[PDB]
Order: C-alpha cells, then structure tokens, then sequence
C-alpha cells in the first residue's frame, strides 16, 4: 500500500511506503486519534525476531544482505541468545543503531543532522563514578567551546531489569527549582521534584535562580550517586537584547547544551536505559518554552512591563509582542557568544528538505506534526502546511518511567 | 476504554467516556496516525434515524416514553414508505446545534447552544436561495454585533437534485492570474473566479472584489447573484501606532460564513447549509494576510517597519506578524465589529471542554486545528491533550460541485 501526503502551500504530493515496516503501535484506532497525547525483562522468544529484523536492516544498509557475513552473524546471535538469553552488539551495529533511532525519532525537527552523530560506547562502564567520567567527556566533546557537536553516550544494556544503568536527571544540564513556603518557586519549576531528591541525597543547594543541578547516576541497579559537573565544562550564555539595554538586567541566562538523558534506546530488541544524547538548541525551546510557559520561568509579564506594552487587554497582543522580543534576545545572545543555535525558520525549512529527501531515498519520514511545528509563529513556518504521517520505526528512542518511582532502594 | 486527558500546564486530568459513542472512522490505525491530514438507501437509514431520535428524546428527558416510541414508529413507516423522512422543526434545530457541538476542529464551540437556525426546506429555486442567504447575511451581521446562524436548504433525495452553494464561503474576494505572471486578489479563489467569469460575471478586476454567489437549486445549473453591497460589512485595516499601515490599502469582511459543507442529521444529508459566526483575529491576520499562498503581505509590511530582512534569525517575519495581527483586532474593535483574539477564544474553549467533560463526558477536539497558527504555546490549548473522534450530527466535507455537476 501507498499513502500520500500533501503540502498545502506548495501542492507537492509525496508517497510513503516506509510505514509498511512499522511494527510498534501508535495509540490511535479507527475510532479515536490520540495524536495529541503526550505519553500514549524480555524473553528469548520475543528477542530473536527483533534481533533478526535489526540485522537484516543493518546488513541491507551496508549492501551485504544475504552474504556469508550476514548469515554467520545471524547464527552467532541466534546461539548467543539461546545460551546467554541476550546478545552483544558489534560497535558498527551500535553506531548504526543509535543513528537510526535518531533518524526514526518522529518528534525531532533536527533530523537533517542524523548521520552526523558521535557515538560514545560506554558499554564497559560498571560504576556511577565511571558514568560521571563518561558524561563529563561527552559534555566537553559536545560543547567544543560553543561549536556544538551532536553526540550520544551508551551505557550497558538492560539484563534482568534489576541491574539497570540510569541517569536520573531528565537532561544532563538543567537548573534547580525550589518551592518556597509562600508557594512561589525560585529557579525552574519543572525541576522541583528532582531538586528535592538531590537535596535528600545530600546536595548542598546554593538556592539561586540558575543553579546547575548535580548529576544523579545509577550503575548496575545500585542506588544513585551525586556528582557535580565541573563548572568550567558547563557553557552558559547571558541573555541580552540587541536594542533593549534593560533586557540584561532581567538577569537571564541559559546553558548552551541540550542533552536528553531519561530516554531508552531500543536496538535489535536490546534496551539501553541510559543513553544521554545532545545536539544544539532551536531558539524557541528556550525563548518560547523554557522562558514563557506559565509553569516554567514565566517571564512574559515582567518583560511586557519593561516594554511598557498595553497590558489591560489580551487583544493588544502584548504577550505575543514580548514573546518575539525574548526570542530575538535568545538568538542574539547565542550568536554573539558564538554558541551554536538555529532559529525556527531555518530549522523547519531544513526539516522540510530532509523530509522530502527521506521520501525519495527511504520511502518515508515518520513525523509528529504536534511536535514538529514550533510553539510560536506556527503557520509562517513551512512545516505547518505539511501533512505528516506518524508511525513507529525501530531502532527507536522510547520513554521510560522516572527511576524514583521504580527503583528498589538498597540503603 | 475509558480515556484520560491531561493538561500539562495545570495538571488537571479529565476522563473521556463520550468517545464510546463515536460512529464514523478517523483515518488512523494502530500502525499509523493521520492526525495531520487535511482530508483523511432504505437499510442504512433507519439505524441512523434511530440513533439520532434516541439522543434527541434523551436530551429532552423523554427517553423510552410513548412520545419517543411513537416518533420512532412514524419515522420507520415514512422510510419504508418513502425511502427518506422529514425532520420536525425541533429535531432540525437540535441536529444543527449538535453538528456544531460535535465539530472537533472548531475552537468557538462554547457558543454552540446559541445558534439561530433558519429553516429553508421550502426553498425551490436559486432566487429563493439568494433571498434566504441575504436574510441570513443581514441577520448574522446585525450592524457589526454578529450573531451565529445557519440556513438549511432541502435535504438530498436521489442525489441528482442537490442544493449547493458553489462558493466556499458566502463572502470571499476574487482572484485573477495576471499577464504579469503573479496573482491579483486572493490566490485561493482564482479557480472559482474563473467559473464565475465563464458563467457571465463581469469582474471589476481589483484586489478585493466581493465574489458573486453561485447557487444551485434542485440539481439545476447554478446561477449568479451579487449580494447587496450594503449587506457586506467590510473593515479597512489600520494600526493603533503605525500611521503608514492604512496605505497598504487592506480590508477584510466581518462575516465568516462557511458554505461548502454537508450537514448530516439522523442519516439525512443537507448539502447546502451555509453557517456563520464571528472571526478569531488570527484567521485573517495570520492566515488570510500572511500565508505564502494567500495575500502574503509579510515582505511588504516588514519593509515599512524597516526591519533587518537579511537573516531569518532577526525574527522580522515574527515581528511583522504580531503587528499585522494587532492591526486586525484594533480595526474590528474600532469599527465595533465583533471579533475575538486567540487568547480569549482558546481560554473560553478550555472552559467549554471542562463543561463538556463534566456534563457530557467528553468533547471531541482536533489539536492540530484548535491551536492558533501563531503563539501556540502561550495559549492554554497548546498544553491540553485532546481526543479526536467523530460524533453525529456532523458537518462533513464534500466534493467541489464543479467536479460532480453535469451541465
Ligand atoms: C542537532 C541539533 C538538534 C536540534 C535543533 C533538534 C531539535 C529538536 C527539538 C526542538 C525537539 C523538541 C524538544 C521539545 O519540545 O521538548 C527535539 C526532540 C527530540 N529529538 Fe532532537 N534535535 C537535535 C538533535 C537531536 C539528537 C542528536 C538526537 C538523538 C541522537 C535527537 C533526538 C530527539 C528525540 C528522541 C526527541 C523527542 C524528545 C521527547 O519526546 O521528549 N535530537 N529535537
Ligand atoms: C461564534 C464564533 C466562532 C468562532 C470564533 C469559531 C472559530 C473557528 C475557527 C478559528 C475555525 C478554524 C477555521 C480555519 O482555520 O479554517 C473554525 C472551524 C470550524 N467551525 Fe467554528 N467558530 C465559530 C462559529 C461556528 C459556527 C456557528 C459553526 C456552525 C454552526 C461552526 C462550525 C465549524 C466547523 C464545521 C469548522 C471546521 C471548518 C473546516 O473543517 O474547514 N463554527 N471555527
Ligand atoms: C514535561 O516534559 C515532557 C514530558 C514527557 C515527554 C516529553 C517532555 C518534554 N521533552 C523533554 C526533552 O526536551 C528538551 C527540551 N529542550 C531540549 C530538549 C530536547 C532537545 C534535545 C536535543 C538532543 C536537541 C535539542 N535541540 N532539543
Ligand atoms: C484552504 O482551506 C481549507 C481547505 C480544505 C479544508 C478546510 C479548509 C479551511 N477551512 C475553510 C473555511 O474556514 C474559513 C477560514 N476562516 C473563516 C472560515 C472558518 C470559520 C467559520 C466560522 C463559522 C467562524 C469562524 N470564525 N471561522
Ligand atoms: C498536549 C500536547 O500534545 C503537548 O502540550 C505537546 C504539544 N506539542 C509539543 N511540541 C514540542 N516540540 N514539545 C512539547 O513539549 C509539546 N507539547
Ligand atoms: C497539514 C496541516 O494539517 C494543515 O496545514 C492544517 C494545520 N492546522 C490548521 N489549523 C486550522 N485552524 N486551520 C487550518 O487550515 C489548518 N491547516
Ligand atoms: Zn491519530
């Protein structure tokens, strides 16, 4: 079967055949679409099919499908599974796997970059201190003094589900949040619960508006341990505005390195529960979401006050007006400091070119519209007008429960 | 089978039970989500009739009463005897209000129960359709104090005698391809404008010419009518700060009025059912004015503001966008023509969802359509999980008549 997507701005029609390789389910049915829902220990029996699919894909990509090397590798994995109940990926398979998980990430607008990913194999890691060292090297490498490089670090896979490696931080670099007795929050309200855990674990909190959180690292199912990332390794950008000189006095800054650390990488049926990955920011992630969500830094009011906008009626579009100025400031600040960042116009345009390329060469590009369209100025970006098909390919990045809900404390 | 929706801003969780009565299909499967696709006889009719009359009699607290049973029998008799049936006025009013209540792509549904229904089922000619439409236009406009309305022409019979308004909206501006090469007026209406011209319309060939209505009665060939200009309320667009804004020479009409959809009530199909309310500002300022394939005025406005257009990252598009949208709202407000901004409209819709969850057990919503085309995440609907499903009565899309009609 063939499925068609139209672009309503250009009349370009694309044909998707790749959806036919989709195994995992969406959450939708013929009766309900769950396309805006945020979140919609294996047997030998289930594992060999999953290994086999993956290795067929791997061997096709290198143009070795059906070769003796392909067949030997199948038999070798077959045997390893029946005997040890799991298997180990070759380095080449791990790299390929990690790239394809990003390639297949339908909520990611940055996928034009998927083939340039530095993969750090941390499968020889055994302790939290070992994880810290690996994560430091990743941060240093990825930061590269502001000239950001995409990377992922991959810690040992799940075995019995009792020995999981986890990074408890949701991102490697984030700011603490502190709930005050008066109900207000200092710092980032998204991070209050995790900040509370860090404190209970013995972190001494500076208690400011931009305190970089310590890493909380679990190796081998053991209790997590605290580590402070060396501050010289944490690149930060002070936010100022090109025409508004009062903007710097808001006291705003952000970190340069977006690095997601709470997801699970599935490759060939294996589950990598700690696989922090990083790229570079699209401006709106900071300027729209981090700064202007009501449940985050929520600075729209204070900015609009300072701009002397008419604030008595929403219909002045004061919020929209302040929103644009903050986003200009974020992009200006990163650019002035020579820290890589991409605006939403440039990122969405590139994504459209990527998606079209993917249709021609791969027969599809799964994409989640709800996530791909930027959170400001949606319809003046070319993706708004682009029909998309969302479906699940493996290898993949998946969500997993927060570890403080599942972890068996050892004491 | 009982489903949760969460708001990620407020942590409020709602439980949806209403989806279990969804009848029509979505386009999605367990394997593939089609959430972002624009367009994804005797025997069939009685189930549909029963389903509808059952909900109707439940709504007036008379489910299972003799008056309920007697109507079901009467309708059964009529279908068996005549191959179709006729709705009572009360059923028609209820069906129309509910097609709107069920419209998952409509952010304005807090208003659903205040809908003026004009019963045009006695209409027989295109001139009759024109009279009914002028009256609708004048009632809804109400000197700028807009009132929601729908006018319902006769239902489909054998499908060879369809009533249709050929216009996509009652009030739209013409579009002409130029010797230049570009496009004068609204590029969306170029083809419809050609059909008008080929059927006799004398076009003034300007940027903002109100198109004529093209009306089809009883499956006959459509006929042209100009709407009395005095009934088409229009707004010149100016900015509260930028004096030069007026010089672009922009105007828009006050009455949004969709006229190409099909109303389905209890299995009956009303192929001509123009309806109208009032605008959310972004529909005009973001979509009509700024879509590349529309009036596409971003480039010209940015220039008048003297912004740096060398690089996308100065956000000159975003800056100009907000101003265009401030101007729309300001101009409608100054001329006392009802309009709603996207902040107010999305806030009301969140309130409406909560009402519908509390009183009905759900509210079908299409997030892709409900979230405004500018400033998405600073409106509360961005953070609201929504379940999309199809309930009946409904407004449905239908093919453009020029592709179906034989002359
Ligand atoms: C190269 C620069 C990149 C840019 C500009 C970019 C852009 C983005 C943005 C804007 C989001 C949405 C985040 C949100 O709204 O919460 C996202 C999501 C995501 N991206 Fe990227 N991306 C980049 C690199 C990467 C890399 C290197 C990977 C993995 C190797 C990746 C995988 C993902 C995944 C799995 C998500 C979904 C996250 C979630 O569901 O919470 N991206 N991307
Ligand atoms: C009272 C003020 C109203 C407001 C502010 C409003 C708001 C909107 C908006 C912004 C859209 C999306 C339009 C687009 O982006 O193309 C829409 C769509 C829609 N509305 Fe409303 N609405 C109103 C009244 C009505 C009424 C009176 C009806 C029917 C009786 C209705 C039924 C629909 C339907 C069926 C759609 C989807 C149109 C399509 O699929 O192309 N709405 N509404
Ligand atoms: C309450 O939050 C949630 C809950 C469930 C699922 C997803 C989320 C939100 N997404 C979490 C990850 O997204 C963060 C937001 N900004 C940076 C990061 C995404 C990202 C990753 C990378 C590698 C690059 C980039 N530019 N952006
Ligand atoms: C190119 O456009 C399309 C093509 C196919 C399907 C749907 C669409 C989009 N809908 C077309 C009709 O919608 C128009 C857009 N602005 C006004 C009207 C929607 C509307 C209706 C009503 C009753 C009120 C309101 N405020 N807005
Ligand atoms: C409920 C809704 O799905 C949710 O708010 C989504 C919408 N789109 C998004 N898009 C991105 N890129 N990131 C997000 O966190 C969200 N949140
Ligand atoms: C392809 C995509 O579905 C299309 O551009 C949609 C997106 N959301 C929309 N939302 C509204 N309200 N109106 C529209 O016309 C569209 N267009
Ligand atoms: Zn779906």
């Amino acid at each position: 079967r063939f499925l068609k997507v139209k672009n309503w701005e250009t009349d370009v029609v694309l044909t998707d055949t790749l959806h036919l390789k989709s195994t995992l389910e969406t959450g939708c049915t013929e009766h309900i679409c769950m396309g805006s829902i945020m979140l919609p220990v294996r047997t030998k029996d289930q594992l060999f099919p999953l290994a086999k699919e993956f290795l067929d894909q791997y061997y096709s990509s290198i143009k070795r499908f059906g070769s003796k090397a392909h067949m030997d590798r199948l038999e070798e994995v077959n045997k390893e599974i029946e005997s040890t109940s799991t298997y180990q990926l070759k380095d080449t398979e791990l790299i390929y796997g990690a790239k394809h998980a990003w390639r297949n990430a339908s909520r990611c607008v940055g996928r034009i970059q998927w083939s340039k990913l530095q993969v750090f194999d941390a499968r020889d890691c055994t302790t939290a201190h070992g994880m810290f060292n690996y994560i430091c090297n990743h941060v240093k490498y990825a930061t590269n003094k502001g000239n950001l490089r995409s990377a992922i670090t991959i810690f040992p896979q799940r075995t019995d589900g009792k020995h999981d490696f986890r990074v408890w931080n949701s991102q490697l670099i984030r700011y603490a949040g502190y709930k005050q007795p008066d109900g207000s929050t200092l710092g980032d309200p998204a991070n209050v619960q995790f900040t509370e855990i860090c404190i209970q674990q013995g972190w001494k909190a500076p208690r400011g508006r931009f305190d970089v959180l310590p890493l909380l690292l679990q190796a081998n199912g053991n209790d997590p341990e605290l580590f402070q990332i060396p501050p010289e390794l944490v690149l930060e950008v002070p936010i100022r505005h090109p025409k508004f000189d009062w903007f710097k006095d808001l006291g705003l800054k952000w970190y340069g390195l977006p690095a997601v650390s709470n997801m699970l990488l599935e490759i060939g049926g294996l589950e990598f529960s700690a696989c922090p990955f990083s790229g570079w920011y699209m401006g709106t992630e900071i300027g729209v979401r981090d700064y202007c969500d009501n449940s985050r830094y929520n600075i729209l009011e204070e900015v609009a006050k300072k701009m002397d906008l008419d604030m008595r009626k929403t219909s002045s579009l004061w919020k929209d007006q302040a929103l644009v100025e903050i986003n200009i400031a974020v992009l200006y600040s990163f650019q002035s400091d020579k820290v890589t960042i991409v605006d939403h116009h440039s990122a969405t345009e590139s994504f459209i070119k990527h998606m079209e390329n993917e249709y021609r060469c791969r027969g599809g590009c799964p994409a989640d519209w709800v996530w791909i369209v930027p959170p400001m100025s949606g319809s003046i970006t070319p993706v708004f007008h682009q029909e998309m098909l969302n479906y699940r390919l493996t290898p993949s990045f998946e969500y997993q429960p927060d570890p403080w809900n599942t972890h068996v404390w050892k004491g």
